[PDB]
């Protein structure tokens, strides 16, 4: 059956968390490999019956967006790298190449003329040109979603099996600033067999160098079999380039790269340049340049070495070709002829490495180490810890998540039916695919590229969201219009989609108000779906021009709602203060919707001339010294006044939270009679240092623990209902909001951090829960690690990605905060969480981006704050790596990622309107999950395809009984099944035809990926 993934601790050979705990970290000056050891060899090692075997593996790292935009480095860089590759491997058979980026790749090939398309296709055939990983980039793995990254795999690969006829299974991973378990997670699972990585922290390296365990059998942390392991070789110097890679020496190897003898105006920084190989100094360059290689040699376990052989945007111009190789061949030539080397060099691709070291391993020449764990966060040198990238442009980092949801909902949706090629929704969901997937990259998401190049993500983003909407919109019309009725205009607008979080009440006035009047239109129909495969109620909200509105189900019942006037906050540049105006002809009408597993429902709303029977009216408080009148239209209710004060608020019979003053939580009580336990929110900010190196969009160099923001006498606004009720208090920097709805709160900042230059604002939670050292992060949407603060270390290297959640406890009390937006975050006390709101640096800290982050705009952050008593939950032992949510703590964070989607109708009438659709959909427990759902084929195929994602999570045990619930076979959902095959990840290789058409669910902690093939 499945592996219990709690209560067996894995017996691996290097446990991260384990290492962290006994390693020193010492920097000290290691001599020519500054931070390693002089390393020393035996000469005769290698001989004639046992030679060294070195592949010289020729690169070129081409980044989608860094320091000009994707468009300008294709146009002066990238397309000239491809077109002189194909050029110059054609011409010379023995020349090989490696590629990564299948952005790029795809931009190159189809601008080609079919003689050229035909040359490449040969090149590639033959072994010469390689892809490697075949992803669209090279993704970030620090703030990510696994949802992300399996996306941008799946866009790459599947353009390559479709054009180049090839799927990669050696993944090359050279430039993302520390590396994350969720990628061989996603790799093994999608055929791969082997991967490289590079950035891992100076100390790291050097311990693992000195075990020879820098090549290793990774497995996941809780993994106790190893069924999940993927063979992984991490590099053992400080960078990619040419420098770095021929050995441990960078003043030697330096002189190995031919593109540095000045007309390409590049140089040595060591101060002695390559020479131009010839007769008469190839023996002196051969002993250097195998001196370097049998030390690099020393530390791994086999006989076949591998040597890089590139750097960023490498092998533009026919000369630099030309440069490199006949330099090499002359070395070549010379060291393979010399029996005392005992070396045979030549060029490789990564494929032939690896294959050639697992040759090594099946003859019994070498074992390999197991290894679990994380490899955040990264430091290059020094104290410089590259944690502030876990924060740097949040905005955009916001908006991943916002669209990560749209093309899942986009694509779900229209997957139901086939769809005539008129409609062009292969082609919208192609583009938002695309340009999601490009931001994937390691300066993308990170907030790592100049102003310029984020604007173009942005915009792309933009028009990538215009097509969720487009596909999202036609979808619900064809679903839910009697079949007879249905008249689609495939340009038209049937619906609007409305977002009450994106791009967020006070960021952007975006969202359309729902008008009803008597002498105008009596009524509106709006459409819930829900993309997850449970039932789901969720509290909804539409901006409607009447406070008197009533809503229905579409069999006419009566469904409660409350009506609460639409607050603006506005800084008040007259009286310098932060206070709230309310709209007097907009309100706001919040309804329970309830929308089957996978489906969709509908409800009307209808105005009235006065007060209806199932509306509720919120009352509104507002606390401040020297208040003035806020009037509000037609809402039945006066707003009140008061000084400052404390006050508490209870929503149903869920918690009851108590507030300060100044508008902040200080205490949460679970039940009636429980304590009030105390928990309070704090904001503070971090400086930059005087002296020294300087925090930018990379680094986090913070002059000193946070000091806290001065709040002054803020005004707070208290909103009571009987289904909603809130509190927002209006702080410098942030307008903070605590909203209630029964359950665990939801919290909102919308953060401004203006011209305060030289700041990062941090949200603290103080609590006393007795956690210690101890705290849990996430990866990447998918797992939970275990932290240790570690007092060794300085304070930027105890913060991790915070990319979904992250909590604190200890036997009896837990803390989790979940969030819609990867930031950084760290517990430095015990008892406390924070998580970095926003940074704005004037300065640039020297890792080539050339400015500092200056270009902060309003973005509204959200979370959900959930406390729980776990004395009596299945927790891991002591010293399991992993921790696992709750089922309440799990909800919280799906409510974030995948809220309900909702759409007004946009004419006066909609002819043919259905109440529902899925209401036969199996509801699945709530560990599972369809990730994806996608129509694999266009309306030409006989036989129809559509491919489904489905993960289970790990939820602990805490004695709620389980209810029964549904047995959800993907291959069924769809009608006239005649076959299900399970696949890789990427649905691009089947491996089990299923039994009966059914595909088995999975186990926790598994994803598995299923095909449905359909007679049309
Ligand atoms: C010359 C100097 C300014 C001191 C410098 C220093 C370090 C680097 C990198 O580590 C390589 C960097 C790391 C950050 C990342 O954003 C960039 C781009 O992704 C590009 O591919 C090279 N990458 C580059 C330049
Ligand atoms: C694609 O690759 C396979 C495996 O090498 C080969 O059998 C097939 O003929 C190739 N398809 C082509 C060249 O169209
Ligand atoms: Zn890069």
């Amino acid at each position: 059956q499945c592996q219990d993934v709690v209560q067996d601790v894995p017996n691996v050979d290097v446990q991260m968390l384990e290492l962290y705990d006994r390693m020193s970290f010492k920097d000290i000056d290691g001599g020519v490999w500054k931070q390693g050891w002089n390393i020393k060899y035996d000469p005769l090692k290698y001989n004639a019956h046992h030679k060294l075997k070195v592949f010289v593996v020729p690169h070129s790292h081409n980044d989608p967006g860094w320091i000009q935009t994707f468009e300008e480095y294709y146009q002066h860089d990238t397309k000239h790298i491809l077109s002189n590759a194909l050029r110059h491997l054609h011409d010379n058979p023995e020349m090989k190449f490696i590629w990564a980026e299948i952005s790029y790749f795809a931009r190159f090939y189809h601008d080609l003329g079919e003689n050229k398309k035909l040359q490449m296709k040969s090149i590639v055939k033959n072994g010469q040109l390689e892809f490697v990983t075949g992803g669209w980039v090279m993704p970030d793995e620090a703030n990510s979603h696994w949802r992300n990254v399996l996306l941008q795999l799946t866009e790459g690969q599947t353009w390559l099996k479709q054009f180049m006829n090839v799927t990669p299974t050696a993944s090359w991973a050279i430039d993302p600033f520390g590396h994350s378990p969720t990628m061989p997670y996603i790799l093994q699972k999608s055929g791969f067999k082997n991967m490289l990585i590079q950035r891992t922290h100076y100390s790291v390296k050097k311990e693992l160098a000195q075990q020879r365990q820098l090549e290793f059998l990774w497995r996941q942390i809780w993994d106790n079999k190893g069924d999940t392991a993927l063979f992984t070789h991490m590099m053992p110097f400080y960078s990619y380039d040419i420098p770095h890679t021929c050995g441990p020496d960078p003043k030697v190897c330096c002189q190995f790269d031919f593109k540095r003898m000045g007309s390409f105006g590049l140089s040595c920084p060591w101060k002695v340049p390559p020479r131009t190989i010839s007769d008469q100094n190839v023996a002196a360059r051969s002993d250097l340049l195998v001196d370097q290689w049998k030390k690099k040699a020393e530390l791994y376990r086999t006989n076949v070495l591998l040597i890089p052989l590139g750097d960023d945007f490498r092998f533009k111009q026919n000369t630099e070709w030309d440069v490199q190789r006949v330099n090499y061949e002359r070395l070549f030539e010379h060291i393979n002829s010399q029996a005392h080397f005992n070396v045979q060099a030549q060029f490789g691709t990564l494929q032939e490495y690896f294959d050639a070291v697992h040759q090594a391993e099946r003859a019994g020449q070498a074992e390999f180490p197991t290894l679990s764990g994380d490899f955040f966060t990264y430091a290059d040198r020094s104290d410089n810890y590259w944690s502030g990238y876990y924060t740097s442009r949040p905005y955009h980092k916001r908006m991943d998540r916002v669209l990560m949801h749209y093309v899942r909902a986009a694509e779900m949706l229209s997957a139901w039916h086939s769809w005539d090629g008129m409609a062009r929704i292969e082609e919208r969901l192609e583009q938002a695919r695309r340009e999601l997937s490009l931001f994937q990259h390691h300066d993308g998401i990170t907030g790592t590229a100049k102003t310029h190049v984020v604007v173009d993500y942005e915009q792309r983003m933009q028009e990538a969201l215009k097509a969720c909407q487009m596909v999202m919109q036609q979808s619900v019309y064809r679903l839910l219009t009697k079949p007879s009725i249905y008249s689609p205009d495939f340009s038209f607008s049937y619906f609007t989609l409305d977002d009450s979080r994106w791009p967020g009440s006070g960021v952007e006035d975006s969202r359309t108000t729902i008008i009803l009047g008597e002498d105008i239109l009596p009524s509106k129909h709006v459409v819930m779906h829900n993309t997850l495969p449970h039932w789901r109620e969720q509290l909804v909200d539409f901006y409607v021009s009447s406070p008197f509105v009533s809503v229905t189900d579409l069999a006419n019942n009566p469904v409660e709602a409350q009506v609460s006037p639409v607050w603006s906050w506005h800084h008040d540049t007259l009286t310098k203060t932060i206070h709230p105006q309310g709209s007097t002809t907009k309100y706001r009408i919040i309804f329970k919707a309830r929308v089957p597993p996978m489906g969709l429902a509908t409800y009307v709303l209808t105005i009235s001339d006065s007060k209806p029977e199932h509306t509720s009216y919120a009352s509104n408080l507002l606390l401040r010294k020297n208040p003035t009148s806020l009037p509000l239209g037609q809402y039945p209710e006066d707003v009140k006044f008061g000084d400052p004060r404390e006050i508490s608020l209870r929503v149903g019979n869920g918690p009851t939270l108590a507030f300060s003053e100044q508008g902040l939580l200080k205490s949460i009580q679970l039940t009636q009679d429980s304590p009030h336990v105390p928990v309070h929110f704090k904001f503070l900010k971090y400086g930059v240092r005087s002296h020294g190196d300087r925090s930018g969009a990379y680094l986090f160099l913070p002059n000193g623990p946070a000091s806290p923001v001065e709040l002054g006498q803020p005004v707070v606004l208290v909103t009571k209902g009987k289904l909603e009720s809130s509190v927002s208090v209006g702080l410098p920097s942030v307008v903070h909001q605590t909203i209630m709805r029964g359950g665990a709160p939801e919290i909102r900042n919308l953060v401004d951090i203006g011209s305060l230059d030289n700041t990062e604002i941090v949200m603290r939670l103080e609590t006393h829960i007795d956690s210690g050292d101890i705290f849990y992060t996430d990866l990447n949407g998918l797992q939970f690690i275990k932290r240790r603060r570690l007092d060794k270390l300085p304070l930027q290297a105890n913060y991790y990605p915070i990319p979904s959640g992250m909590f604190i406890e200890d036997a009896n009390t837990r803390l989790t905060l979940l969030t819609g937006q990867p930031l950084g975050g760290s517990s430095l006390a015990s008892g406390e969480l924070e998580i970095m709101q926003d940074r704005r640096l004037a300065s640039d800290d020297e890792r080539g981006l050339g400015q500092g982050v200056l270009d902060n705009k309003p973005v509204l952050h959200i979370y959900r704050l959930v406390l729980e008593k776990v004395n009596n939950c299945v927790r891991p032992s002591k010293l399991h790596p992993a921790g696992y949510l709750t089922s309440a703590a799990h909800k919280a964070s799906q409510s974030l990622l995948d809220p309900l989607d909702k759409f007004i109708f946009a004419e006066n009438e909609w002819i043919g309107a259905q109440g529902q659709f899925g209401g036969d959909h199996p509801s699945a427990r709530e560990d599972l999950d369809v990730s994806v759902m996608r129509r694999l084929t266009k309306s030409s195929a006989k036989t129809q395809r559509v491919g489904y994602v489905l993960h289970r999570t790990n939820l602990m045990q805490c004695g709620t009984p389980e209810e029964h619930t549904q047995k959800l076979d993907v291959c069924h959902l769809l009608p006239n099944v005649a076959r299900c095959e399970r696949t890789t990840l990427t649905f691009l290789q089947n491996l089990e035809h299923l039994d009966g058409m059914v595909a088995p669910e999975v186990c926790p902690m598994e994803t598995a990926a299923y095909v449905s093939s359909h007679s049309s």
